[PDB]
């Protein structure tokens, strides 16, 4: 960060030649100096670049033109005017934030105004760092302490080995030194909570609209089972979302309590829909606690908001309406929300505390903001026990976490501070609607079939859309009104092959092959169901990168158009294969998987299978304690009515779990049976189209097993 | 890596100008020429320089003098050496593992011989490097995916703010490049176990002495806890160490197991001991499971090898005598084990598989070898069912692992493979010897006081020392032979205070203090009990740092004896009491302290408090869920006789756990209240001197509260 | 105070060319490279030259030739010893009053050597300096107060007339902007005898045996009557 720009010709050489040794010494003090030519070249020098820290400017000429934009755009960065005998200060300027800097046009006066540039852009760099990131950083530019952990001390364990030197070379001295434990006190604890930590915490906090925040380093999983454990005791019962990680079903077989599940709803293409509110109400609950054995009232609430195609939900209904006095939002796919006003009252943490009860938020910092892999949040608004929660987050966190992790979470944090936040998710959210009304419009021009976005029929505002009952854009059937929002950055390509009926067409490329052109292309797609992909469109997600995607789903047109070979547009499959795909031509493909989904009728089995439950036999944890106990055995697939299941089964499409532990196939959910047993089927023909259902196992003779509890 | 070293000067010109345009086009391809004088000089170069690449040589001259040491230092360095017309090979160079390229003197061939040089190279670093790690190496540099996780996609959402440009800046390109995901198929999976990360598994089992090996991404508390969850079922029963990292009373803590304790033996220092072989006997274990309520045998058994001050077992005894089917070493302490023939033995996986028992090893890999933090490793040696054992891995490991801790794992797994490893771990034993023999020396030839080392009375042969009963030393009273054995690297120094019987000394510096200086000059302590102080001479303590502590012991000694102010001497223990510490001087704190020390009778009371158990009233499990179900309140520290406690209280000194949760101090364990109250009014005289109590809280009128279940 | 002496010539690479690279480095860092040619030039150049804030010798040919007499010249002067692997301390090093640092001769570890080399010229610095001209040097380099008595404001009025300018360029900027008052509440108070100042008197008191100490910025004639005045009451003889 050692930009500096300078915005003038003056005309006059008592001004101009001041400038230019303040451009000499500047350039001694290794500032890059860059000369916009107006005022629009600076405001466009400064939205496309962050390491700008500094504008040299008259301020006569540029005060009233300058200063309004400036802060609207960057709040923090410093300000050098030079000023003139009769300059003033307007009243425009009294609302605004803004850090200037007043200097003379004099000669010989360059080095302690560069002194003094350099002075300002330092405060300006420990005003925008967080406490805790400036404390590490500060620590590897000074701190000097020996026989410490790590073992390697900074990285000089690394370069007495030739491999190590290879990899100290690699991530460099600052990773390295960076890397160090709770020897360096000056840095505190994570977990005493303590010194910057606590800090740290704090300001996490204040970012992310919590009354308490903590830093998990090992992820949204982790953080689920921290705040599972810390809210159901054993033998309580949970409410639990059918659409769930697998941390909360590895939280369910871990712990001893007795889950109750919310049923979501979903459409023809597979995409889960949200919880009916009937299933939020008092009386469903309780009928359900009456139906299943060993429950009382449950504890604790578990809801995936949002869902994963991004579906974000009504929470004031579910706060003021769900009777648990534990509520907590897998929110892992929204940590963006308290940055933009369209997502009020759609997360868990929107309004304020809920008398009663207690909201969690756990949220995948890493996944759609910058952090580092692993680092998670846990957002609590509502009152809990200090020591059992630290009990409880000190049993899942190691004692020597890594601190560039901890270090990325609070820089996310401190990236989404203020109107800087607030600007850069706006960005990402005018990018994805960009982009949507880009593929309407190439739908419209293109002759021909193309792709469609799963959206509303006028998306003319910038909000997040409601979900109404009267459209049938969703799919969804009866749906409640004033429940889901559609978050506008998760954009979903639908490809042709279904109608809005949820029947099939003649017609049909499925998504798997659009999805295996742009892995051919660098582009990977977050999910793929049979007729839609996913595109998330984060902060990471430039205009760049949306302009590649959308000429390379132009590209994928064209070459299905021209009918290429698969040997030649789509190099890799083709290498799955090479004497089945040697003259297959792309049309050819298409068709005929179309035709295989088509006739195995995939849409109608995959929504039958998961409108019904199998039956719980027995709790994950038996079931867990079962395995434990190596009393399971493999059957064949065919085989698995009326047998209890050992681990869990989840399909893909549409990527949910299917069966959970515990669980028991009747003929009331033989359904489920057959979805499986035509997806084994569906999946034997082509090449690079194998079966994928996690928890079962292909065998030799291409039939598959299930592993199931031994009776 | 890219220095070439090129060994002469001929004395004819048909040599030496081919060298001189050599080194001239060696340059051009960014290459760092070294000009070393002769053999000793070369051989020197490369044992202090690991980047070092080749060695350029005439071959008529040096082979004989450098083959044989170059393939004992580096078996796998480029040697390009250049012919004559009778040059030859002798006998003795064909069992040396030697990469020898041949070449000729000839003007011209410069650029011919320097791309070779460059390839063979590139060849040495793809020898040596893993495979993951080359892997992610060749994506950063080479791979292009995008619309992936992590969200920041390779920095680029950091460099789009201005505070996340410093991060970036900061840690650089690699490292945000290294933060990927699944995403990048040609990494494989460390969940899956697919590609190079399966290949990483099994090379890093190659090097450990395993049958099979796990990557853990959130340290040996997660290990122990996935290691201890496979094999301890609800209702089980485990025999466990009571010197236990707080890691697997978590465990206990998570699990529905009973725990029978195995009793480690201790000296008038608190240095803890290990455990007697008749805890190891199938009798005492048998009386020990009638004597507590619910317990069956014992299915698991976990035994923290080496102990923190560093006292190896004899693990050959333990897996032919103890009769539990599942037997796990907590070997964080020594993950080096592997690496020496001293430790044959002496580890977890040492020696073949044992007969109807599966042996884990857990080992923090970021301790005291070259890793980031929170990589650990399990070892196993015996038969797992491998999908439950990896069903168990994934509830703990989450499902977006940081990729630099597997590279950085698997890195230091290359690191101490072979010939290079063992020149590490030699080197670091024979550094630490020298110390020993350093702090023997300066203690004969000082006038007045000196440091001791906790060592036998002859070291003079590198290896385990043996802990024999015939020698006093130790301060065990009745220890077994052939039973323990002192690591040569954990060094343990003895301040003056204590006699060797165990009886207080009328002079005596307490640790704190020496601590205390350390800590004003950049050296950070271990460990730190009343009379002594713990030094780890790991791979990372090189021998300016062990110069650097023998001064500054030296420093410490000059300085008491000056008798200098504390003031001076030690600013922060000023800082912390500026009025208190004013006029105080260094001997008159020494004095003060090791009087209260004396008063107290605080070894022969932290004797009896550890020599005692509190009886198990419930589980840690059970006390737990009680604590879960907020029945729990603070009593006074001296009414907590009769109270069953709900957390874990940990005093220091000596560091190690004195009362579980669940756990109540009746009249037979009142030593261990007598403990606590003498640490609790030892510590509230000096400033600095605190008590601490990891489980018990300093109240407003200075009294000390802990927390008990209701009742 | 940039001056660093390396003392040796050994006639092997691998100790040579890092000290070539350290050279380089240091002089990228603003030091003065001097090489004495034996051990006594070394300690004439330390005798003559109060400026050598540092000393880059090989250990074990010098330790027993150099540590002695450097610590009866100059107790705080921060030496720097490149180790080998047979390296150890001798017992007459042990009532020595020393600066080691311990290094490494090993290639590309310059930067470092030169980094921690500038440190612990810092640390020399700030150890010898009085906290009170530290905390006014600290202020001249760092603080920038406004709207304050003297009304030159650390030389703001000289440089707006010429001969002010002729004043403030034959002074130098430092000078100025040491003159300075009480309004910089980190420099403490004179009469108030607080802050630096008071460590300062209290300082000057250990130097020169005294149980208390004043500051006169009026000479002994001004010191004289002070005491006088305390001293001799009216009347009395």
């Amino acid at each position: 960060m050692n930009v500096i720009a300078i915005l003038n010709h003056m005309g006059v050489y008592f001004k101009e030649e001041p400038i230019r040794e303040l451009h000499r010494a500047l350039e001694r003090l290794n500032f890059q100096i860059v000369y916009p030519n107006d005022r629009d070249d600076l405001l466009k020098l400064i939205e496309n670049n962050a390491r700008l820290c500094g504008v040299i400017f008259d301020w006569d000429k540029y005060n009233l033109e300058l200063c309004e934009e400036i802060s609207k755009m960057n709040e923090n960065l410093p300000l050098y005017a030079f000023a003139n005998t009769y300059s003033t200060l307007d009243v425009s300027l009294n609302d605004l934030r803004l850090q200037i800097s007043f200097f003379e046009y004099a000669l010989g006066a360059a080095e302690d105004i560069a002194n003094k540039i350099k002075q300002t852009t330092d405060e300006y760099i420990n005003t925008i760092l967080p406490p805790l990131t400036k404390a590490l950083f500060k620590y590897v530019r000074e701190g000097k302490y020996t026989f410490c952990t790590p073992g390697h001390m900074g990285g000089t364990a690394f370069q007495k080995s030739p491999v190590g030197s290879l990899f100290y070379d690699f991530f460099g001295p600052n990773t390295m030194k960076s890397d160090i434990s709770i020897s360096v006190s000056e840095l505190g604890s994570l977990l005493d909570h303590s010194g910057p930590h606590k800090e740290a915490e704090q300001y996490i906090a204040r970012v992310f609209n919590a009354d308490r925040s903590y830093m998990v380093t090992n992820g949204t999983s982790t953080a689920n089972k921290i705040v599972g454990m810390y809210s159901a005791p054993a033998g309580s019962t949970i409410l639990i979302d059918r659409n769930c990680h697998k941390s909360l079903t590895h939280l369910m077989m871990m712990s001893d309590v007795t889950p109750i599940y919310f049923r979501p709803t979903r459409n023809a293409y597979g995409i889960l829909g949200g919880i009916p509110q009937s299933e939020f109400q008092h009386a469903t609950i309780a009928k359900r606690v009456k139906e299943t054995p060993n429950a009382t009232w449950p504890v604790h609430a578990v809801i995936t908001n949002s869902t994963y195609d991004g579906l974000l939900y009504n929470t004031d209904f579910i706060k003021k309406t769900l009777d648990v006095k534990s509520i907590h939002f897998d929110s892992a796919w929204v940590p963006y929300t308290n940055f933009s006003p369209i997502y009020e009252g759609k997360c868990g943490m929107s309004g304020g505390r809920v008398e009663g009860k207690v909201i969690y938020e756990t949220q995948s910092t890493h996944k759609l903001l910058a952090a580092f892999s692993q680092a998670s949040m846990i957002h609590v608004k509502g009152d809990v026990n200090e020591e059992t929660f630290n009990e409880a987050y000190m049993m899942h966190t190691t004692t020597s976490p890594h601190y560039g992790i901890v270090a990325s979470t609070e820089t996310a944090a401190a990236m989404m501070k203020g109107n800087a936040g607030k600007r850069l998710i706006n960005g990402s959210i005018e990018r994805a609607i960009k982009f949507r009304k880009e593929i309407k419009r190439l739908r419209t021009e293109s002759d021909g079939w193309f792709f469609d976005v799963w959206q509303p029929d006028h998306i003319d505002t910038t909000e997040c859309w409601p979900l109404r009952s009267d459209s049938t854009w969703h799919g969804f059937k009866n749906i409640d009104n004033e429940h889901m929002y559609l978050d506008p950055i998760k954009v979903t390509l639908l490809t042709p092959g279904m109608e809005k009926d949820g029947t099939m067409s003649d017609f049909g490329i499925p998504a798997s092959i659009v999805a295996k052109y742009l892995d051919e292309h660098g582009i990977v797609v977050e999910k793929t169901g049979p007729y839609n992909l996913l595109f998330l469109f984060s902060i990471g997600i430039d205009k760049t990168k949306a302009l590649s995607l959308l000429r390379a789903l132009t590209d994928f047109k064209r070459a299905f158009d021209l009918n290429l070979r698969v040997k030649n547009m789509l190099p890799s499959l083709y290498r799955e294969d090479p004497e089945f795909y040697e003259n297959m031509r792309i049309q050819e493909l298409a068709q005929n998987i179309h035709k295989l989904i088509v006739h195995h009728n995939l849409p109608d089995l995959m929504y039958r299978a998961f409108e019904v439950l199998p039956t719980m036999v027995m709790t994950p944890y038996a079931a867990f304690q079962k395995e434990l106990h190596g009393m399971t055995e493999e059957v064949y697939l065919d085989e698995m009515v009326g047998r209890i299941n050992a681990n869990m089964i989840l399909p893909y499409p549409p990527g949910v779990p299917l069966v959970m532990p515990g669980e028991m196939i009747t003929e009331e959910s033989r359904p489920v049976l057959e979805f499986l047993q035509m997806l084994c089927e569906i999946g034997a023909h082509y090449p690079g189209f194998e079966t994928d259902i996690h928890g079962a196992y292909r065998q030799a003779d291409g039939r598959y097993t299930v592993k199931v509890l031994k009776e």
